[PDB]
């Protein structure tokens, strides 16, 4: 028995290919099920077939469990306790659960920083401990499993908690947050303040940039002397969402319909400057616009008297993203490009149209 | 990001899975044009276009350049001068050009025995070049490109070639053909001669060492990989042999038969027709089986005896008649050709097998080879 030496990026090639036909099937399937041809049924049975055959034998190529590693992290845990005065149960699950060859290796470290962070703000003294009635020994749980296209991946205690005032005072002091503002922020942009580079030697940012590299995205969940519950999903195989293809200067950028609230059609005096930003007002609502063309230092081409203006969505927040012209709706593969557009502001990624063709993805959060 | 060692139990089943792939486009599309369906042209272009794509991919995933072969033979060639004192001009072109890593292992040889005869029996010893005029130094070029779908293969020369009016004269001796009256059929045509097995040396495959490999044998190797050869020469000239092997899949309509369980594919271009019949149809006249047909008395032969342990069919071979008895027939069935080698290159009743949809291996029977 032997082995090939193939290059990582024809893997790639392959996993797009493969998200790419997983839409083609299931388009070709959706626009003929009125027909109820008998040799036809046996036929789109068969492409499905191979399909999904396709799929599996790309998968074991590049699937792997992450018990590889998991599998360090007891003893690891148990040294950690240790050297704290501090006993905790550890628990794991869903080792078996498969991921990425790629992930293993840069999945390991982040993982580890957030068993130990448990094990240290996360866990109290066997004072505070027993002060606040909760059992002797504290609990430390690290959980693995799949839930759509996504390894999910969780580390979960029953600590201190995290006290949202905490941040807010300590956030009041050097950048962001005014005072008023606070009052009126949702409970999770408090637990992102988290990840700010100058709060809480390692931090938290940093966990999260690998997780985003990897096209992952990274969530905390806290209450006040309850516990800590963080979770990351990491892509099973490529991703793949419907977009709002965008047009500028020829070039073709996708908005995921995700983040889309309403498209309007702005005129150039229905622009109102206030201080720093424009602004447009919709049913006594203040929208800040920005040009697209602006934000990518690209420059003007015609300003059509008639606008169009992309209306996305920020948790809270909203935004106006004036195009050229919107080409229309497309679902989407992304790429995994993770290490080259976690550094850029402006894009979350490249992906992969119907057409064949590939368009830059729009940041909206990047975009404020 | 360097490269990743994947097991070719794995990347097998990619290549039997993209030729399913294939395959199953062209029943789909072909379901569809027959009830007449019209909106899913788009939809269907994607699939083609990522069909495509998938099939270049997986196939440049086995590719290795051919300069893993190539490399070799500058010394080769320089050790073959020596030997024969006489100098020889090498020059090889295209050595980046990729081709199935199948290929490297097998092509090999027959490529050795092209420069060998070249600078043996091709490029004339330093007297008669100047005699003929031609540069006193023989040349001798080993290239190879890409020509659609196909790697193409070249060894020229510079050599005396070869005259045509030798070789019918052997032709006449020893059955092929008449003192004249055939011979006239295209200068191609008559090149071909070469690759019939008992012509220029002796015949056993095993004897190589004592006397040589023979030109058929060449042909053969370079067939088993489903490619082709060819041959272009001009008396005190040169030589060109042309050798040209497929960088894709080779997907042929075959028929399915059965035989003591086993399962062969009989390719459809040959099948002229199928009959059901039974044993005392088979008539023995001398060694040899037939069956009578409308009044044609044919030439049969039962498969579990030609290899080793009713159905006729009936196959044209060029003039050939014949037919062969199975057990019974599967039906139709596209299937796709898998490379090996040195593997069916000495059977003559193999041109090959194919990877049926379930996974089971069916060997493609040679109806020339029988
Ligand atoms: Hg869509
Ligand atoms: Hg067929």
């Amino acid at each position: 028995s032997q082995t090939v030496r193939v290059d990582i990026e024809k893997l790639d090639n392959l996993m797009d290919l493969m998200g790419e036909l997983v839409i083609a099937r299931s388009r070709i399937l959706e626009t003929l099920k009125k027909y109820n041809i008998k040799e036809l049924d046996e036929s789109l049975s068969h492409l499905s077939r191979i399909t999904l055959d396709l799929q599996n034998v790309v998968m074991k190529i590049r699937m792997v469990p992450i018990s590889f590693v998991f599998n360090r992290f007891p003893r690891m845990v148990r040294d950690l306790a240790k050297k704290m005065n501090k006993e905790v149960n550890f628990i794991m699950r869903g080792e078996d659960t498969e991921l990425d060859r790629t992930f293993v290796e840069e999945i390991g470290e982040p993982l580890l920083h957030l068993l130990r962070n448990a094990i240290d703000h996360g866990i109290e003294p066997k004072e505070e401990r027993i002060a606040k009635g909760k059992p002797p020994i504290g609990t430390l749980i690290l959980s693995a499993r799949h839930e759509g296209n996504n390894v999910v991946i969780e580390v979960e205690d029953d600590g201190r908690g995290i006290d949202k005032e905490k941040i807010i005072r300590k956030a009041i002091e050097k950048g962001l947050i005014d005072e008023s503002k606070a009052a009126t922020l949702s409970d999770q942009e408090i637990l992102n303040f988290l990840f700010v580079p100058g709060f809480s030697g390692v931090g938290m940012d940093v966990v999260k940039n690998v997780v985003e590299s990897l096209n992952g995205s990274m969530g905390i969940e806290s209450e006040k002397d309850k516990g800590t519950k963080v979770t990351i999903r990491l892509p099973l195989t490529l991703a793949i969402i419907c977009a709002l293809l965008v047009k500028v200067n020829n070039l073709v950028y996708a908005i995921p319909i995700a983040n889309i609230d309403t498209i309007l059609s702005i005129s150039k005096e229905d622009i109102q400057r206030v201080q720093d930003r424009d602004v447009i007002v919709i049913r006594g609502e203040v929208i800040p616009v920005y040009r697209l063309w602006e934000v990518l230092q690209i420059e003007h081409k015609e300003e059509l008297e008639e606008m169009e203006a992309v209306i996305v969505r920020v948790g809270n927040r909203k935004y106006g993203i004036v195009v050229d012209d919107l080409l229309g709706q497309d679902d989407i593969v992304i790429k995994s490009l993770g290490k080259v557009f976690s550094e850029v502001k402006e894009f979350s990624g490249a992906a992969i149209l119907g057409d064949g063709s590939i368009a830059l993805i729009i940041n909206v959060s990047g975009i404020v």
